[PDB]
RNA sequence: ACAUUUAACUAAAACCCCUACGCAUUUAUAUAGAGGAGACAAGUCGUAACAUGGUAAGUGUACUGGAAAGUGCACUUGGACGAACC
């Protein structure tokens, strides 16, 4: 998270690949020599590209610093590209009551609808002996509620020496969805 | 609605009416189904309250929510502010 604003008269790095206001390449110069050009022409330096290993800074007028981001306010509006996926966690118990399993199963439907990743963990119930035969039958019971909407990303594993099982769910991908749709129509309509 | 008759040298005889009660009305019971409260006391999801209970608590009202509840507006102390200046 950054902004196209002036860095000020405090430069962290001694050597900077300075750039002219008109786009001319001044070339690498000492940090002290950079401030001389900020006063000589009353201009502000903005870091154009952090990624490059050599420091890159371009000095431009205040109006030039407004027009730049004023276009970054439209590019994201016109073509927003927000793809981060939040990860959610749930820790259930083998002996979880059905009512609590229907309330937590409806919470997963809101997460899958918002394209989140649901990490589900199941633990041995309090003073209850149970294997992984019926302890792994809750995932299939939760996924069934979401037939097309959700599908496994990861699969049940013995995270902690078999006492607990962890799985990850995701929203069905567009392509996958179409495949599911296509299959559903043939079973009933063709018959 | 209904009618004064016979009799009368001692005096008597004669008499006999029609309409109500209902698909009205009152109260209670039985039954399909639905939903409270209590007792008992498991399990499950949380941790709302009691300490400034970890966002002080609560009243009224409104909206909201798996659930205790949360928020807004006004009100209360059945809260506190540490009690010379510095
Ligand atoms: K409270
Ligand atoms: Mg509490
Ligand atoms: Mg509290
Ligand atoms: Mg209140
Ligand atoms: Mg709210």
């Amino acid at each position: 998270k950054t902004a196209f604003s002036n860095v000020g008269r405090k430069i962290s790095q001694r050597v900077i690949h300075l750039f002219d206001e008109k786009g001319n390449d001044l070339g690498n110069m000492h940090r002290a020599n950079v401030i001389r050009l900020m006063d000589e022409r009353d201009l502000r330096l903005v870091q154009r590209n952090t990624s490059t290993e050599p420091a890159e800074y371009q000095l431009m007028t205040g109006l030039q610093i407004l027009q730049e981001r004023q276009r970054l306010r439209e590019m994201e509006k016109a073509n927003p590209k927000t793809g981060p996926t939040l990860r959610k966690e749930l820790i259930l118990s083998s002996n979880i009551g059905q009512h609590d399993l229907d309330t937590k199963t409806k919470q997963i439907q809101q997460w899958i609808k918002k394209k989140h990743l649901v990490q589900i963990t199941i633990k041995k119930g309090k003073n209850v002996d149970v294997s992984e035969n019926e302890m792994e039958e809750i995932f299939h019971q939760i996924l069934q509620t979401m037939p097309g909407i959700a599908t496994f990303s990861s699969r049940p594993q013995a995270v902690q020496g078999g006492k607990a099982l962890m799985c990850v769910l995701r929203a069905l991908s567009k392509n996958e969805e179409k495949a599911y749709k296509e299959t559903q129509e043939t079973q009933e309509r063709d018959t």
